DNA sequence: CATAATAACAATA
DNA sequence: TGATATTGTTATTATG
DNA sequence: CATAATAACAATA
DNA sequence: TGATATTGTTATTATG
């Protein structure tokens, strides 16, 4: 295995922002930087262990989810500089108890959500707002529209989605689409990495495709295309967040605030309610239209968030 | 820790059937027996390791689920003879890869089931058959009736269930019941071990309770009460299996054969379809009425088996 | 100070 | 079954 | 042999 | 997140 190397992406990130008008110092990226530097020319595992221990010591006090995320960042640095075969990857990681506790916390929140679905009283309005967004001249708007109407993740809509007409018999589907470019997935059997699959849309397919072409040809859109998640996050996140909040403030269910993933959750719910064939289950349907891996029905549990007020009505019929 | 001991239950099982009219030899129980015997006076971990290795060697060729089950039997023997603190418990177990593969196989079967629910065309007939069973003079029949009408496991209905009237406001519920005595659960936070909880019934509560008292007072019922799972299995399983098969042969969906747990699966489905409030999810509802642990929504995935032909109809409306 | 930028901080899938 | 990649919120910073 | 008992064998939750 | 407890099927055995 190699003893020298460099996590380019980190250094570059740090070199940009050498000249910065404002903003906080890249302290963490700096720590990562010096860590990877200190690793240059280390052959002894106790040495590596000591280094990492110092890093973990610094992290203490920070939140558990924060630590798990930071550990990912270090591990990805190590991988970039030194490769997959480097003994530091066996050393630089979270305690197993930490990850286990994350799992418990998350399961508990989900179990809690499933026992108290949120009735999305005004979802019809929300969906129309999205539809109209599809016709806006502001590419951010169109993108929001498409998150709502196709359920693709922001990073997907804005950065990497390919949308196609889906053939329905010997014609073209008006309520589904072809989609390619799933995020959060690496190459693999039963994985939608690089797979084009059919997904339902909550308005006419002609409309969605056309709005997408408008998206793909705009000024902002050519810049967005092929961005890394850090680039995209930096450039849009807070603006997207503010726009979504403003656009939906008055209609969004009282129990929570309007956030962009809200649109994806609602999309699953509505798509199921309108399109699910009878031999498939809700967990299955979601996992299918959300692009989850083969045999994964557990991610689908995260998305069961609201109850459409129609279901709430007719369940209250009994 | 102790170096001597005896797994009483195994030896007794072997002493019964010293005198047996027929049936195959208790070879496996014998192997377990001699294993625990050989462990008497072992202090060296390499010795223990060798012994166990010989056992595993014998098991080879047998199925994976078989091996996992057998390993449970040995581990339970060790525990009974020598206690929880014995170093053999760190040694006598399956390879982690084996358990992992079990998990994968099972997830794959479930994901498969969720994508092809079985339409239970005649469930109404099945349920009435159960109802009528509730009035039979044959305690086996009544028990079947109650599996169908309360969804409790066979071992629960026959051996250990306590059923009570459930108070509805200042009166008594006609479509729910109190139930106590959950199987497959050890003491714990967020566990129904020793907990009485309300469950829905698929016919009038008066009827279910009365049929249960008839069950609890019959000849066979006093014998059944408090049996161990081995006793119960030995005494009833094959008769229950044959009766359920005969009773339901002509009406049970074409894709599968009538087995007793079929009744519990259908019960969940029907109970949900008739009783689930709107703010709870199907996974949640099941987990609640099946007595699953707190924050466990994953067991519920096993039970999503059929589609009621009404749902199949009205989904095909779209 | 008064904000807009930025990256830390943090949570979710 | 090892230990990520995305989406979401706020402290801290430079400069008007 | 012809079955009924039994426990091994096996799968599911 | 370690490594079970229940439900389900069949080979093998003693004896009519
Ligand atoms: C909770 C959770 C963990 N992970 C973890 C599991 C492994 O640590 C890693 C998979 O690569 O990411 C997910 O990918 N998704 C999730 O929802
Ligand atoms: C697949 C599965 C495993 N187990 C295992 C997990 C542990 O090995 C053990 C729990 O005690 O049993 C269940 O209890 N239920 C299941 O459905």
């Amino acid at each position: 295995y190699p003893k020298t190397g460099v996590a380019t992406s980190i250094v570059e990130k740090i070199e940009r922002a050498e000249f910065n008008t404002a903003g906080r110092k890249p302290t963490v990226l700096l720590r990562i930087a010096d860590f990877i530097a200190a690793m240059n020319g280390m052959d002894a595992k106790q040495d590596m262990q000591a280094l990492w221990d110092a890093e973990i010591a610094i992290m203490n006090g920070r939140a558990q989810t924060t630590i798990i995320s930071y550990i990912t960042k270090y591990r990805n640095a190590i991988r970039e500089a030194f490769g997959d075969d480097h003994p530091m990857l066996k050393i630089a990681t979270g305690d197993a108890a930490m990850y286990d506790e994350a799992r418990r916390v998350k399961m508990e929140k989900i179990a809690n959500k499933h026992g108290a679905l949120i009735t999305f009283e005004n979802y019809r309005q929300v969906l129309k707002i999205c539809e109209d967004c599809l016709k806006s001249s502001d590419p951010l708007m169109i993108g929001i529209g498409l998150i709502g109407m196709t359920g693709r993740r922001p990073y997907e809509v804005f950065t990497q989605a390919e949308f196609s007409p889906a053939p329905y018999g010997k014609g073209v589907s008006k309520w589904s689409i072809l989609f390619n470019g799933q995020a959060k997935t690496k190459q693999g059997e039963g994985t939608k990495f690089g797979i084009t699959y059919e997904i339902p849309v909550l308005t006419r397919s002609e409309t969605v495709l056309a709005a997408y072409k408008r998206l793909r040809e705009s000024g902002q859109g050519k810049l967005w295309h092929g961005m890394s998640i850090d680039d995209f996050s930096s450039e849009t996140r807070l603006l997207l967040r503010d726009t979504v909040f403003n656009l939906f403030e008055d209609v969004w269910p009282k129990e929570e605030l309007p956030k962009p993933y809200g649109l994806r959750h609602l999309y699953a719910e509505v798509a199921y309610h309108n399109f699910a064939p009878p031999h498939v289950t809700k967990n299955s349907y979601f996992a299918a239209i959300l692009g989850h891996n083969n045999n994964d029905l557990e991610t689908s549990l995260s998305y069961m968030t609201y109850t459409l007020p129609e279901d709430r009505d007719n369940a209250l019929a009994r």
